[PDB]
This record gives structure tokens, C-alpha cells and sequence, in this order.
């Protein structure tokens, strides 16, 4: 699909706005429209210059540049929308900005097929949501709150709603899977993914989650690695704005509530060459020596890792013990954070791992974990014999500040090839240590329930 | 356009009515209506006469001329209307009224042809403005108080809603600019557009600005100085009309709230002669000789400027350091008042001044610039080096500052007969009036900080 | 009175704490209290070590110094306390702090003795307060607001109470001075006037003033600098608690209400040497040729002292035109800031200096005051005809005025080291955060303003 | 030790009668100063005072290594004396973190009084706030102090004039996981045992988790959109 191609969509279906769309640090998109009798063939050779310092981490203009290959409908503006993906490229060479993460997942890409390894690297993510009908929070300096409300919320079990209340409800850790009228998001989640079919996605599933509070998730098929971070991204603008449109409000944190299951993203991984997969062999679980290495790898730079696939404090809430934390493979050991799935045929042999979050910026993660793969094939780093039976097992950082540390002392397997800039890894870490110095300086109201009296 | 083809489009849209529209001194429109059967060819030769007294600053039976090349249906009224744009001219002489921004403008516009230095000026503004749910304010005796909530409103997380608090809001500088549903106004802003080019406006794009509570702007083309003030006037009233159609409530306060951005309007500048800009040369940036005349002039009579450009007391309240308060020109430095767009086209070259607000006079704004412009042209000045401290000058700290500069620097307003001395001085008494308003009504931060002292 | 007369009045009195009492640079009094035991002979020479980084303008361990003189008993602890007001000093060198307002008032009373033109200086301050029943402040990101309420309040003449509303309540401009039941505070009054005679002061009078919610003055007798300076405090010490312990709320503010009269605080001055008064003589009113030349080196550091006798925003508008802002005396006209009150003995001769307000620090005001008289008197200034236009000074139309004019005007405070340049400076930032703070922030007068422009 | 029981005690009860409620948290609220239990101490032989001498600040070679032993067993020491997660909110720069001693500088977490008399010459120990146990958090500053005079620790030059300082322990798994491998100074003379630093450990370690594992409204402000 091609500018002509874009071109002729805005007759099609009567365009009357593009929205141009990018991908910030932190993961979230940015989006400005313009008329669509302002898209023409001088606009994709162009580009359109916008000012980025506003923007968390790109503060020093520069150039949106539109991938055509993303253009799709706008399922929900009232006005006839385009959407187009952008990169962000510095205004004079018209090369990928070192801070832009789909430059940075593009390199990464184009670092694994100059390192002739393999041609292609498959990633196949499976983020959960919350959905909630109320959310009310806030802070100032006489205290804080946090309130969730949501009518499948075991605790609603005694509010009193106008209409009567119905009764049923998952229990805390029991939503996975009733059939209605316990689970009541059966029509929201058919609705998100017929508006994912409509937006380019390939829907594999829909399922309530453990999880009482509305937990849900929707599994799609994997892709190339920039290919389904863009997907990942309309996954997320999706389940929003449907959630949004159904009167709901969806959340991707990894831990919204305490003593109920919390939302992951494992990120299944496989690479290809010439048509091959190359973690299909006659190892472990019918892996590969790459695959071994790959595993090696990942497990070498777990903690690095986490600066970018669990990029939040609240990420750490669901990576505690008793959501794996030991870093080892196994095909059946579920305290394994890396695990080899059974599958039938050879070419769909993989590795998924676990520890992932959906709260990560998708570019960031996938570009990481795919970096420090290539490190383990490279250096050929052997992650041992599989956890199929302790403090000698390696595990996930137990903290943002240890994993933003680890990636400060740890940052040449993401530094090689210029995939990752000191510059860019620098802006990262102070963007996310703003956040953590936050939460870390502002009191806790379990704390006053502990020290309120001491 | 012509009134030919204004008797045209009457019967063409069936119009029961034509509202003829005009700008006072503050820059707020002014409209009276009359049923379409009125309007004949004697109508676009004699005006319509009106009492201009109740006006603000044209205290002493004037004329209003309809300019037909400003037809445009009106979007909002229920009863099919025709909006004419007219200046306000003298009942006798059938001559501008000295007081008129319009006329001013136009007069600005023939001087700028009189003198030789260029055909035709450019401006694009760009304009921002904040959406509201709710606007409360108030003052007495016995105090006073202002009260603004909008939903994006970050204070609004903990606000409790019927049907339930959905918690997707902007952040306090954070607003520039995801997508939804933490971007609320995206329906507005594109009714807004459509609306806006219905009008007679070509738009750029459209988008969520830094501030909170819902700060956003639409960008629209360039234009000649009048047609483009004009452009401004249309643009506001779009935004204010579409706002209420929607439930919201538009303002374009410099600064409606402390702690979150405020609202500029960055005036884009050029001069074409005979097709050719006068502003690309080999120069600094890629900018002429005149061009770095004009920046000169704009840098010395910038706190004049302040008057009509910032000519509220809150817009001293987005003027300030901790900013776009030096008197510097740059194309990289973000503290420069001025800066030099990188554009690859020549005839794209311009100068952005960023001090002024769109609580200005569009017309009058643009005029001050345009004549402290010329101005340095005429008399050579050259800005020096370009800012790539304490020297430096900055724009006016206050609306008493700017008014009291604008005082005693009229010379480059008056040249050619564009500005008045009455004009001034009732300008100045206008402002004046409202900044004696603001410095004797007490404050409640002067409360927080004195009550107990 | 002395050490040994404090310890006495421990046991006379059955004390149990001592509450060591100073003033800080904005002019609000810091008291530490320590059990009476703690009180010894050691304890009078040297001092109480206290930790004063966290006060207001005294960031880098100093010595709390009392002064038995000032030893009285406090009327409203529940618990026998007795109050001694300390000086600053530096721990090892034991002398005056440079940013102590009281040893600067000390050190501008030795400064007058040494340059040999008097040896006592006379001050009489006339505050004037305002009681409210109810405050509240506050602001944020989404507004601000001020409400003031009292029974007295000419508002609440609809308003409805439990028990009924009793409609005899002062009108705008008009509690100069009814009897009860429109004037309530009778009784409050004569409270505080007892409180203060306990307290070692002198009342003259006391009564409503013209202001409507509650304005009131209680007058005391003059007395030396620094000895008024302390009454001063003392004074404002009773008001704001007997007016807490009556259900009121006291404020000192310039100008609380807009369109009623605001507080201000005539300072009654006059120079004695040898017992005799030095401003006596046989020039304008009685005046003497050094009564003339203090009036005139006030004139002429008028805006200097403004940014001490009006420190704060909320003063200047209190002194706008429509005034006490002209800088010229007389004794008959009501608009000169500088007044000669008609008194048959001439022991009596004084000048009234009208601009200040009762937020100034007292020490400061009066130190400043009295060194620009000296300079005057050093410098041979004459203050010109009496005022009996353009051309006449005027005090300090803003605090940012005050304070740069301060900060270019410090020879006539530095002389004889009274004031030191980094108190000046320590000041001068201060204040500047308040004014930065009330400059930032938007007014609900601009909203009602610009809003819609 | 005892007085601070009836101190706060006291404290208590007395807020209590007034219809007031009283805490002793370190930091109850962000963005103003928190509670903190400023020590001094001094060493007393035969009624002479073992911490006055010719040295900096008037004090003796038994007082600066009593100051080099606190420094060195400050993290272990934290443990006890800053035994609450909520305690390190209070200890974050922006300050009293900075392990050093100096008798001007407010960033030295060890200051040493301007006092006349010889007789009262102390060291003032900044970083305890009020929610520690008095009588571990005394044995503790002791116990570190008594092996700094044993093995002559040397604290260095005074803080008079910046990553080579060291810090206060930046959390209270920082500060439990360095008495876990600093015991021995605790252990010295069978003053602690291995079974009460045991128990400590693990009772501190069940209030970090529960804090630790409760998400945070902050965190909801800052990542509920992402
Ligand atoms: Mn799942
Ligand atoms: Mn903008
Ligand atoms: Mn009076």
C-alpha cells in the first residue's frame, strides 16, 4: 500500500480529516489532524514539521513523516478520519530521530538482518485489561485516594443499585471463565474486536480474565516486530475507545487492585529466515541451539530488560513472589518467567516470556528483548538445563530503581549497531525516575494504617 | 465578489436576513441585523446609519458600509442569515472613521503601498483558546472569586460523576497530545474546522494544546493583514459558537489559569512585491536586509506594540520570565521573542514574533506591527546579532508599562496618517479604564499572603 | 525593671513558662516558651541558642537575648506565662543580628544620639484594624477565591440569621461612629483597651471607624522608637487575640474591601533634645527649620520608605488617587501626605506621616522614617511652600516601585551602619516573592474583564 | 529511653483530652517537613566528658571515632533507628542523607553543637525520627560509636567545604538487608542477639512487603492512561 493508494482511500470514503500519529517515551500516542485536502503527493515526500519539545522526552523541530502502509479509517470520530502512522525524522537528513521508539524498533529490525542471524523476528503479545465504571483518584498534601467501582466487582455484592442489584458477580479470582450473566462484558469484547478486524488486527480470541473487576483480554495474532507494535498501539486506542463508548473505562496497569490478579503481556518470540524458523530444532522442548542462546540472552539482560518491558512502579506490584519472577525456561515449570509452549508443528515453535507488562512502550520492549537475544546468539551465552524441578536462580528486578540502574550499568547489548543512543537511554531513564521519585516521596495510606500509632 | 453577487446570493439562499458586522476598539464584534428585503444597490452605496455612541471608546451618528467581498452565510442562526463585514465611516466625507480597526488596518495596508517598500503584507496568526464545562466568577464588597471546572481538568480525577468518573484526563502540562479519550475535543475541533472553512477559512490542522482544561488550537492559512484580521474575528466567532453548540464555553483569556500554560497568538510575518518576498535573501537564516529592518523595528517599539498586541492585564500574566519575554531574534533559541521559521521554500520565508495574545485587536495588532516594521525599514535599524543578558531588552512587565510606552512612542503609528492622536489617547483611556479595575480590586492570593500580617 | 525584678515578679506572680518573644523581618511575632525554672541570672547574660534558618529572611544558630524591661504577663494563656521580649544576636561577638529589626531600630536611635541633633525620638502610630466574623481564602489551579463576612457588613442586610436579623448595621462609608446597637463592637473595644493597659500600654481613645464591616481603631499614647514599635506589636498581639476570644477575626490589611475605607497608620513624629522640642518654632505652623528639613528628606526617600512602611501589594491599593498619596504638607489640606497637626502647646509640635499602613513592620517603618529625616536634617533639605500639579511627588504606585527604588536609594538607610546592603537585599527578595506570587496569579476581575475577549 | 515512652506517652493522651490526635510518623504529609528525632551524645568518665579536646570543633579523638563508627554502621543503624517505610520520605535529598560531620554545614547528618562549656560537648546525630524504638536506636548509635573508638575509625575531614560521600540507606530494605550483614558490631558483648536481629528483620520485613505490594494513588495519577 503506497501514497496512490492513500490518495485514492480519500475519495473512497469521502476523507475530511488525517490524523497523523506517533509514539512518545512513554508509550502513549500523540495525534494531530489535518484537513484532508492538505494530504498530497508532495506531503509523503515531505512530511509535516511539528515542535516535539512539548513532548516528555524530546526536549532539546521536527519532521512527521507518513508510513502509508498504516493508513486506516478512524472507526470512531464523527467526521470521516484517516489514520496514518508517522515517524518522527530530524528535519534536515530526514533520518530517524534517536529518541523516536518506531525508529528505534525499525533499527532494531534492520540490526538483525545485517547481523545476518535470521531475516525476520515474530512477536505475538497478549496484553489484559480492566475494565471499570467508575475511577476516582487524587492527591495533595492533606492525603490521597484511590477508589475503583465497577458493577462486576465482588465487593458491590452489598451496594444498593436503583433497579435492584442482580447478584451476579465473579468472586476475587474466580472470572475466569463464567458464561453471562457473570461475565458482563461479552458484547464489549465482541464489539472491540470486530473494530480491531475493521482496523487491521486478526483476532484469535476474547475471554474473560482472572481478575474480578472486569478483567478481560483479547488475543490477536503475532506479526513482525514494528508491524505488531502498530498494532499494539490500535489494540490499546481500541479497547479505549470502545470501553469509553460503552459508558466503561479501560486500564492496561499491571496492577490496579491488591489481593486480585494483575494485567501481564507475554511476548511470544520466534525468528525466520528464508522461510525457516530458526528456534525449531532437536534441543529442549524441540528448540534450537539460536533458541538456547536467544533464551541465555534474555535471561543475561533480564533486569535491563525490565527498565523497558515493566517500566512502571506499579508493574513491581505484580512482579513479587507468589506473575513469574525466577528467570529460567521451562516447557511446564509455571514459576518460570520464560516458558517454551507446546506446539504441534515446527514452524510455529517459540519462546514466550512472561514477566512483560502492557503498561511498556511496545517499540521500546520488543526492540530490548530482541537486542538482548541477538547478544545471547552472538556471544553465544547458554542459559543452563531447564527449571523443571534456590537463591542461585536469577530473577526480575524487584524495583523501577534497580531495573533503571541495571540499564544504566547494562546498555551496550541495546547500543549495538546503533539501535539505542546514550542520549536516548539517558532521557528514558530520567523520564521514567521523575515518575519514580513520585511515588517513592509521596506517603502511603497503608503506611499510616502500620505507623500511624508508632 | 461584488453586490451583484451578494443580491444573488440572497435569492440563491433563500436569505430572510443580513448581519452587518463591524469591530469596536477592544476587538469584540458588533452586529445589527436587517431583514433581507432592506438590502439593495442603494444599500452598498449609502450604508446603514447608526448610533455609535454606546460604543466603547467612540464616545463624541456614523455609517455602516458593507463590504461585499466579506459575504458569508451564517452557520448558526436558525432563520437563513447573510454576514457582511462593514467599516464605519464618517456620515459627511463617507471616510474611515479615525477610530474604526478596520479602517486603521486598510489605511495601514495603503501606506505600506504608498511608500514603495513592498505590495502586499502576510500574516498568519495562530490563535489558541481554552474549552470550559463550567465558568463562575464574581467580585463585591464583600469579596471576590473565580471558578473554573472543565472534565479534562486534572483536578477533576477525584470528582465524583453521575454515571461514574472516567479517569483518562491530561495532565497539567500534558495536553500536547494523545490521542483520545484523554483528548475530549476532538469532534469539536473537527466541527470547528469544517465550520471555519465554510466560512471562507482555509485550515492548516487542529490539535490539543499543553495546558489541561482543555486548551486546543486550529491553525489556518496565511492571509493579507485585513482579510486575515477579518479571518481572526471569523475564527473566534466559529469557536465560540461551536463551543456553546456543544455544551463547552470558549475563551481567548492570555491566561485563564496559573500553574498551566497560557494562550499566545504567534503573528508569522512577511512582505511580497511584484510576487517576489522581500523577506528571503542571504542573510541571517536565510532573511534580507529589510527583513532584518523589520526585526529591528519590531524590537524598538515592541513595548508600544504591547499595548494593542497584549492589551490586557492578564496577558501580563503569560509574559512572564520562567519565556517569550526576550527582545532577541533566533532560529533555535526558544527564549527569543522572535524567531525565523526553517522553511526549505524562499517564498515561505517569515519572522514569527510570539509576544502577542489573541485577546488582541486583530486589526490594530497587526497594524502596530506592520508600522514598527516599516518603520525600521525607513529609518535602517538593525537589530544586531542574533541571540544565539541583562542587556537585552524584554517586552513590557505590565499594561501600565506598555500604555505609557505606547504614550510616548506614537510616531511610527502615526506616520502616514494610519493612527490618530485621538485614536491613541482614546485607546489608552479605554485600557486604562480596565487596568484601574484590576489594580484596586483586591486579591485573594493578597489574602493568602497578608491576612494574619 | 531588671533581672532581678523578673526573677521577683516569677514568684509574685506563680509562673510557670516564659515566653520569649522577636520579631522577624516581615514584622510577625516568633515566641519560644521555656518552663519559669529554666530562668536564672545566667540566663539574662547569655541568652537562649535557637535555630533561626527556618525563619523568613534569616537563611545562612543565633541567641535569643531577653531584655527584662519588656517583662509582663501574658493575659490570655490558660497557664501563668510571662512575656520577655529578646533581641537577635550573633552567638560569639554577642551583638546585634544585622537582620533583627529590633536592633536595627536600636541602632538607628544610637545613630540619632551620636550625629548629635537629638537625643530622643517621639513616634506616635495610629493602626487602625478590621474584625470579621468569618475568612475564607483560598487558591488553586482551577480559580481563587476571597469571601469576608461579618454582622456589621452592609451585605448582610438580607441575609438571614437564626433568631432573626436585626437591621441596624453601619452603611457603606458610615460607622465614623454611631452609637450601638450599630456599632457591636463596643464592648470588644473596651476589652482590648483593658487588655492593653495590663499589657503596660496607654489608651487614648477608641471607636468605630468609617469602614462598614467592622473597622475599628484603639489609639495609644506616643512613646520612643523602639519602645513603640514594641507597643505596636503588643497592640496587634491583643487585638488578634481578644478578637479571637470574642468569636472575631482581626486583620491589619491595607485594604481588605474594595469601595470601603481601607487601614492605615498615621505616624505622629517629633525630635526632642535636652527635653525640649526641636520641632517648635516660628516657620509654617509652628514648625521649626529641622521640622522642615525632615519633612523634606521624607519626601525625598518617600518611595524608598515606601518599601517598608507599605510592604505589601494589598497597600497600594489602598493608596490610589481618589488621596493621602501626594508628597506635601500642610496643615490644613486633606490631600498632602505629610501633615502638621494643629496643637496649642508647642511641647506638642509633631508631623504626621499618613501613607503608612499597619502591615508594616514597625521597627523597620519607623527606622526608616527617622534616618530619612536625619538625612534631611544632615543634608539641609528643604521640603519647598507648603501645599496650601503634575509636579508634586507621589508615594510608590506599586510594591515593585517601592522595592527598586529601595534597592536604588540605601545610602540614607546604610548611614552609620543602621542598615546593612544584605538586609536590604534579604528584604528586598523577600518581598519580591509576594509581589511575584500576586503577579502570577489571575484575577476574577480579569476574568470579569477579558473573558469574553 | 524510658523518658521518650512517657514522652510520648504524654504526648498522646494529652492530644487526646484536648480533642486533638497525635503521631510521631515521620512524614504524614508530602510536600511539608517532616518528623524527625535529632540525638546527641556524649561519652561521660569519672564526670569528665570524653568528647571535648583540642580537635575540630573542640572535640576529642574518642569523639571523632565514635563519629567514624557511626558513619560506617550508619546503614545497618538505620534500620533501627529509621524503622518505617514512611521514615524514608523523610530521608530523601532536598539535606540530612549526607554521612558526614561538620559544625555549620545543614547538609552534614552529624553536626556538632556551638557549645561554651567543655563539659557539654556532644555530636548530634540528625537522621532518627521519632517512630524508632528508643532503646534499640540508643544501643544501636552506642554500640556503633564503641566499635569506632575500638578500632580506631578515623571519620575523615569535616564536611566544611559530592558522590564519594556516603548516604543514609535509601530505603528500609536497604537498611534491613545492611543489619543483616552488619551484625557484628550490634552482637559485640552479647549486647544483640542473632535471634532478636532475626525477629527485627523479619517483623520490619512484613510491614515493607504489605507497603511495597499495596499499589499507590500516585501511581494510578501517573499510569492509569498508560
Ligand atoms: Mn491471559
Ligand atoms: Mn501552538
Ligand atoms: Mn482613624
Amino acid at each position: 500500500m503506497s501514497a496512490e493508494h492513500v490518495l485514492t482511500m480519500l475519495n473512497e470514503h469521502e476523507v475530511k480529516f488525517v490524523d497523523l500519529r506517533f509514539t512518545d517515551t512513554k508509550g502513549k500516542e500523540q495525534h494531530v489532524t489535518i484537513p484532508a485536502h492538505q494530504v498530497n503527493a508532495e506531503f509523503f515526500e515531505e512530511g509535516k514539521m511539528f515542535d516535539g519539545s512539548s513532548i516528555g522526552g524530546w526536549k532539546g523541530d521536527m519532521v512527521l513523516m507518513p508510513d502509508a502502509s498504516t493508513a486506516v479509517i478512524d472507526p470512531f470520530f464523527a467526521d470521516s478520519t484517516l489514520i496514518i502512522r508517522c515517524d518522527i525524522l530530524e528535519p534536515g537528513t530526514l533520518q530517524g530521530y534517536d529518541r523516536d521508539p518506531r525508529s528505534i524498533a525499525k533499527r532494531a529490525e534492520d540490526y538483525l538482518r545485517s547481523t545476518g542471524i535470521a531475516d525476520t523476528v515474530l512477536f505475538g503479545p497478549e496484553p489484559e485489561f480492566f475494565l471499570f465504571d467508575d475511577i476516582r483518584f487524587g492527591s495533595s498534601i492533606s492525603g490521597s485516594h484511590v477508589a475503583i467501582d465497577d458493577i462486576e466487582g465482588a465487593w458491590n455484592s452489598s451496594t444498593q443499585y436503583e433497579g435492584g442489584n442482580k447478584g451476579h458477580r465473579p468472586a476475587v479470582k474466580g472470572g475466569y471463565f463464567p458464561v453471562p450473566p457473570v461475565d458482563s462484558a461479552q458484547d464489549i469484547r465482541s464489539e472491540m474486536c470486530l473494530v480491531m478486524e475493521q482496523m487491521g488486527l486478526v483476532v484469535e480470541a476474547h475471554h474473560h480474565e482472572v481478575a474480578t473487576a472486569g478483567q478481560n483480554e483479547v488475543a490477536t495474532r503475532f506479526n513482525t516486530m514494528t508491524k505488531k507494535a502498530d498494532e499494539i498501539q490500535i489494540y490499546k486506542y481500541v479497547v479505549h475507545n470502545v470501553a469509553h463508548r460503552f459508558g466503561k473505562t479501560a486500564t492496561f496497569m499491571p496492577k490496579p487492585m491488591f489481593g486480585d490478579n494483575g494485567s501481564g503481556m507475554h511476548c511470544h518470540m520466534s525468528l525466520s529466515k528464508n522461510g525457516v524458523n530458526l528456534f525449531a530444532g532437536d534441543k529442549y522442548a524441540g528448540l534450537s541451539e539460536q533458541a538456547l542462546y536467544y533464551i541465555g540472552g534474555v535471561i543475561k539482560h533480564a533486569k535491563a530488560i525490565n527498565a523497558l518491558a515493566n517500566p512502571t512502579t506499579n508493574s513491581y506490584k505484580r512482579l513479587v513472589p507468589g506473575a513469574p519472577v525466577m528467570l529460567a525456561y521451562s516447557a511446564r515449570n509455571r514459576s518460570a518467567s520464560i516458558r517454551i509452549p507446546v506446539v504441534s508443528s515446527p514452524k510455529a515453535r517459540r519462546i514466550e516470556v512472561r514477566f512483560p507488562d502492557p503498561a511498556a512502550n511496545p517499540y521500546l520492549c520488543f526492540a530490548a528483548l530482541l537486542m538482548a537475544g541477538l547478544d545471547g546468539i552472538k556471544n553465544k551465552i547458554h542459559p543452563g538445563e531447564a527449571m523443571d524441578k534456590a537463591k542461585e536462580i536469577p530473577q526480575v528486578a524487584g524495583s523501577l530503581e534497580e531495573a533503571l540502574n541495571e540499564l544504566d550499568l547494562d546498555r551496550e547489548f541495546l547500543k549495538a549497531g546503533g539501535v539505542f543512543t546514550d542520549e536516548a537511554i539517558d532521557a528514558y531513564i530520567a523520564l521514567r525516575r521523575e515518575e519514580d521519585d513520585r511515588v517513592r516521596m509521596t506517603p502511603h495510606p497503608v503506611e499510616f494504617e502500620l505507623y500511624y500509632s508508632v
